[PDB]
C-alpha cells in the first residue's frame, strides 16, 4: 500500500530579505523548517527532506557578462551591478511545493511516479532553480525503473510552469487511482484573467506537465482559479485552496466555475466532501495574510486528518475561531498543529510552500535514496551542520563577501555527502 | 580594411503564415531573398549566408508531452493539439537580424569579433531559435582566434533581446572604433514603456550584450525606443531607424529623448549626421506599412550610399515622393534600389529583417568558413538546392504530412554538406 511522503526543502545558507526587515536569519530559518519536518515525522507522517542550491549562483553572473574568477566575477557585480548579486542568491528553493509536479504510480500509464520539474519562468531568482532542481531529483529518486523525471517546459511565458503548488489529487486511498486536479490562473484566447497581478500557471503549461507525467486523460480536471483572488494576492493554488483524500478545503471565491468544479468532482469522487469557508467568515484578505490554506492537510490511519498551519492563524482571532469552529463541525478534521515558521513567512512561505508532496508504494519507498528520509540521526546530523556553516545573522550587502561564498560551497559540498548525493551542483562540477 | 558583410538568412522550407492568405510558396520566398543577395554582392556589397533550422521541430513538441517517434510525435500532435505544429515549424529563423548582435574587433577590449546570441524571448516560435543558431554562427565563425560566439542570455521576460535589431554602429571607417547605440523598449524602474504591444527589448539584456560582446564602455550608448511609437507597430528598432558609417536615418517619433540623442551622437561621433524624416512627411503608420526604415543603407567605396528598399516604398507615392526628394537632397544618399519581397514582408520581415551586418577586417574575412560567403557557384548551388526540395504551395495543413518532414531532413542534411556546417543540426547528433 501507499503512503503520501513528504519531502521538505532545507532552508539554503543565503536566505535573506531583498515587513520592514533588512536582517535574516538563515540558521533559524533551516532550524525552524527542520522542527517542522521531525515533528511531522515523529507524529507518523512519512517526512524527506530536499538540500539547497548553489547562492551566489555565479554561472548566471557569466551569462550575463561578468567575467573572471569566481571572486572577481562577484566583486566586479559588487560594484557594477549589485543588485543581481541578490536575484543570484536566493534561497527561494526551499518552497519545494513549486519544484515540480507528481504523478504517482496509480495514476501513470506505464505504472512508474513521475516528476516534472516546474521551469518557473515568471520570477527570474526562480528559473535559475529548473537544472539544479532536476539534478536533486534525479539524486533522490535515482531507480529508474521506479521513478521518472522530466525536464522543465521551455522557459517561456506562455508556458509559465509553478508545478505542485497548483496541483491537487482527490480520491480514496493514497495508492488507488486519484483524480488530479490542475489549477491555472490563465490560458491563450480567454479574456478572463489577472490584471494587477500576472497569472504565473497557464492552462498550456499545465496540459503539457499531465502529458509529460502520463496522467490518465481520465483522471485529469484542469480548473481555473479566480481571476480576483489572484489580484488580491493568491499567486498560486496552494494559498487558497489545498487538497487531501477526499477532501477539498477552499475558499468560496478560489475557483471561476467553483459551483461547476466541485459538482464534477462529487460525480467523479468517491466520498468526496467539499469544505468551502465564506468570505463572510474569513476574507480573502485575511486568507492571504494568515496563509490559512497554505497549511498541510495530513491523513492518520484511522481516516482522521489534522490541519499543520503556520502561527499566523492562531494570531489571527478570526481564523483561529473558524479553525476551532472546523475542528468541531462534521468532518474529517480532529486535529490542528501549529508551527513557527517567521522566517520563510517573511518570504511569503507557509507549512505547504516548504512542502512537496509524493504518493509513493512500499516498494517506490525502498527505491528512494534512503540518505533523505527523516529520522533521528538525519535530525541531529542536519542541525550539527547547520550550526556550523549558518549564519544568524544576514543582509544583502553580506552577499558580495567572497567568504560567504566560500562557507556555502563547503557546507554544500558535505552535505552532498552527508544526503549521499555526489557531485550534484554545477560548482563539483 | 575592414569591411561590413551582410549575412543573409535563406529561407526555410516551412515558410508559412499563422492580411488573410494562407497558401504561401516556400520556393518563392527562397528564391527572393536569393536574388537580393547575389543582386547585392554583384554590385560589389560583401554578402554571405546563413542556413534555415529543423522544421517542424519535433525536440521541442517532446519537451511538451508528446511521445514516441518522429512521425508519431507528428501524427499525435496533428491530432491532438494541432495549433502547435504552426509553432514549430516557423521559418522565422529567416531573419538573421534577430539572430544575434555584433561587436566588431575594432571595439573590443580584447581585439576579436564577438558575437552573443539573441534569445528571443518574447515570442515562443522564436526562442526556440537560439540553440540552433548558435551552433550555425560557430560553424561560420569557426575560427576562435578570430571570432567568439556567446550564448543567449537568460530566457526570461527581464531580459528579453533581439539582437541585432536594436543595435546600431555609427563612425568613420568601418574598420575604426565606432560609437555603438543600443535601443530598447522598457528597464525596470521605469514607468516609461509600451502599453497595447510589450517591448520585446530590455535595458538590462541590452547593458549585458554589451558586457558580453567587451564593447568599450565609451562606446556604448543605451537610448529607449519611443513608446509611442511602439504600440504603433515598431516591434524593433530597425522599422523605425537605421544606421551607416556617420549616418542615422530616422523618423522624428523614434526615440524618447531624441533631441538629446542627437546632439549627443554629434558631440561623440565625426561628421555624424541625422537625417530625421518629418511626421507631416511620413507618418508611422505609412512607415510600419511601407517598412520604409526596415531598409538596408549600404557605402560604396567613394563614400556614396544607397538605400535598398521593400516594394512597398516604391508603391506608396508618399514614400517614395519623400525618397526621391531626399535622393537630391544634400547627403551621402545616391541611390535607390528595390526589391520584391513579398513572401518575407507578409510575415513582417523586409531587407534589413533577413541580414545581420558584420564589419570584417581582411584576416577575419578571409577566416570565416568559406563556403557560406556568396558567389556564381554557391548562388547557384543554392537556386538547385530550393528547386530541388521546396513546395510552390503550402499550408499550416500540411505541417503534419510525415513527407514534408522527411523532405526537409534530407534538405538540410545535404545543404549542411554544401556550406561545409557538419553535423550542425539537432536531427544530425
Ligand atoms: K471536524
Ligand atoms: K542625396
Amino acid at each position: 500500500n501507499a503512503w503520501e511522503v513528504n519531502f521538505d526543502g532545507l532552508v539554503g545558507l543565503t536566505h535573506h530579505y531583498a515587513h520592514r526587515f533588512q536582517v535574516s536569519n538563515p540558521r533559524l530559518a533551516a532550524k525552524q523548517g527542520l522542527l517542522k519536518m521531525k515533528a511531522l515525522a515523529d507524529a507518523g507522517f512519512p517526512q524527506a527532506v530536499i538540500p539547497p542550491h548553489e547562492r551566489p549562483f555565479i554561472p548566471v553572473l557569466r551569462q550575463l557578462g561578468f567575467s573572471g574568477s569566481d571572486e572577481q566575477v562577484l566583486e566586479k557585480v559588487a560594484r557594477q551591478a549589485p543588485h543581481w548579486l541578490s536575484s543570484v542568491s536566493s534561497a527561494s528553493p526551499m518552497w519545494v511545493a513549486n519544484a515540480a509536479t507528481i504523478a504517482p504510480s496509480a495514476d501513470t500509464l506505464d505504472g512508474k511516479v513521475h516528476l516534472t520539474v516546474a521551469n518557473l519562468n515568471n520570477k527570474f531568482h526562480r528559473s535559475l532553480e529548473a537544472p539544479v532542481t532536476e539534478s536533486l531529483l534525479k539524486a533522490i529518486f535515482n531507480d529508474e525503473e521506479k521513478f521518472s523525471v522530466h525536464s522543465a517546459l521551455p522557459q517561456v511565458a506562455l508556458l509559465g510552469d509553478e508545478g505542485a503548488a497548483n496541483h491537487n489529487r482527490l480520491g480514496g486511498h493514497y495508492g488507488e487511482p486519484g483524480m488530479q486536479l490542475f489549477v491555472y490562473g490563465r490560458e491563450e484566447g480567454n479574456d478572463t484573467r489577472p490584471s494587477r497581478y500576472p497569472a504565473r500557471q497557464t492552462r498550456e503549461a499545465s496540459e503539457a506537465v499531465a502529458r509529460l507525467n502520463q496522467v490518465n486523460p481520465q483522471q485529469v480536471i484542469f480548473a481555473q482559479q479566480n481571476p480576483d483572488v489572484i489580484d488580491q494576492g493568491v499567486f498560486h493554488n496552494d494559498v487558497i485552496a489545498v487538497s487531501n483524500r477526499q477532501v477539498l478545503f477552499c475558499h468560496q471565491q478560489a475557483f471561476a466555475r467553483q459551483s461547476q468544479l466541485l459538482a464534477n468532482l462529487r460525480a467523479r469522487v468517491n466520498g468526496f466532501m467539499a469544505i468551502e469557508v465564506p468570505a463572510t467568515q474569513v476574507s480573502v484578505s485575511d486568507t492571504v495574510s494568515t496563509y490559512l490554506f497554505n497549511s498541510q492537510l495530513l491523513s492518520r490511519d484511522d481516516g482522521s486528518m489534522m490541519l499543520v498551519l503556520p502561527q499566523e492563524c492562531r494570531e489571527h482571532a478570526g481564523v483561529w475561531g473558524y479553525l476551532n469552529e472546523l475542528l468541531a463541525a462534521d468532518n474529517p478534521i480532529s486535529e490542528l498543529k501549529v508551527f513557527d515558521l517567521r522566517e520563510s513567512m517573511a518570504n511569503g512561505g507557509g507549512p505547504a510552500c516548504l512542502r512537496l508532496r509524493v504518493v509513493l508504494t512500499e516498494e517506490e519507498r525502498r527505491a528512494v535514496n534512503p540518505a533523505v528520509m527523516m529520522n533521528d540521526t538525519l535530525f541531529n546530523a542536519l542541525n550539527d551542520w547547520v550550526d556550523r556553516y549558518y549564519r544568524d545573522r544576514l543582509t544583502a550587502a553580506d552577499l558580495a563577501d567572497p567568504q560567504l561564498l566560500r562557507e556555502g560551497r563547503e557546507a554544500l559540498d558535505v552535505l552532498s555527502q552527508l544526503l549521499n548525493l555526489g557531485s550534484v551542483y554545477p560548482f563539483q562540477r
